[PDB]
């Protein structure tokens, strides 16, 4: 309704679910339709991660090199000296969207297949770690795989914590979810980019009162060296809200 004025609006295409978990309901546009996730995997690749290790694991020390480094370092690019150790790799790898620090956390659980495999295991069956459908998924199938990890039971409780956390601390998009919302309302977030101007972000909101909504808006456009715009996020968001209240 309002979502078809926003895409006209800002020239592109809109992925969006939200659900109101405390009730259920739902606000869904596109909700099916395939978008790349881009670094928005970035929260996915951390669920599947916690899964796999102790917090003591966590503490073990990583030694790379700088042939590890790719196109965006930002934490990572301070260290390759001393070396960085798996909780610092996961922090900047969703707080900083470091692109290196991800490209580890991989290697570590033995990449994509082995991520595909895991998520496969917890009802995933849309999002595609490798009309093209690599490496894409959609608004739905992330928000449904996110609640799983952050809010049910597919982690244990105090892991559950670590995630969030490192959401609740994000960097990456104010300009985006974190902007619809208003002040006082906690979102955890990852945010995603790519060409064809792919922006995205995924998120936990939490209003004061009770009960977590958990939402995801996705977008791109035409057109491979497109440029993106941020607003899009934010009133994409403005409605899925009003929308819910
Ligand atoms: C996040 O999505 C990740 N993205 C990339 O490195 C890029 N493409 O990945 C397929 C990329 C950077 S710009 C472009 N044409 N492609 C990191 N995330 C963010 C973010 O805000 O979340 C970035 C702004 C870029 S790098």
């Amino acid at each position: 309704d309002d979502f078809a004025k926003l895409e006209e609006q800002f020239d592109a295409k809109l992925g969006i679910f939200a659900l109101d978990t405390g009730t259920n309901r739902t606000v869904a546009y596109r909700p099916d339709e395939r978008f790349a996730f881009a670094s928005t995997i970035k929260a996915l690749t951390v669920g599947v991660l916690l899964q796999q290790k102790s917090i003591e694991d966590l503490n073990q020390r990583i030694t790379y090199t700088r042939d590890d480094l790719v196109n965006y370092n930002p934490i990572t690019e301070k260290h390759v000296d001393t070396g960085m150790t798996l909780k610092e790799l996961a922090d900047a790898s969703l707080r900083y969207s470091d692109n290196a620090a991800q490209n580890l956390i991989l290697k570590q659980i033995g990449g994509p297949e082995s991520l595909k495999k895991e998520l496969r295991k917890i009802g995933d069956e849309v999002t595609n770690p490798e009309g093209e459908t690599q490496d894409t998924s959609t608004a739905r199938a992330l928000v449904t795989s996110l609640r799983a990890f952050a809010l049910e039971d597919k982690l244990p409780s105090e892991k559950r914590e670590l995630l969030i956390d490192w959401m609740k601390r994000n960097t990456t998009g104010d300009a985006l979810i974190r902007a619809g919302v208003p002040d006082g309302w906690e979102v955890a977030d990852k945010t995603g980019a790519a060409s064809y101007g792919t922006r995205n972000d995924i998120a936990i909101i939490w209003p004061p009162k009770g009960d977590p909504v958990v939402l995801a808006v996705l977008s791109s456009r035409d057109k491979k060296d497109a440029k993106y715009d941020d607003k899009l996020i934010a009133e994409a968001t403005k409605v899925v809200m009003k929308a819910l209240n």
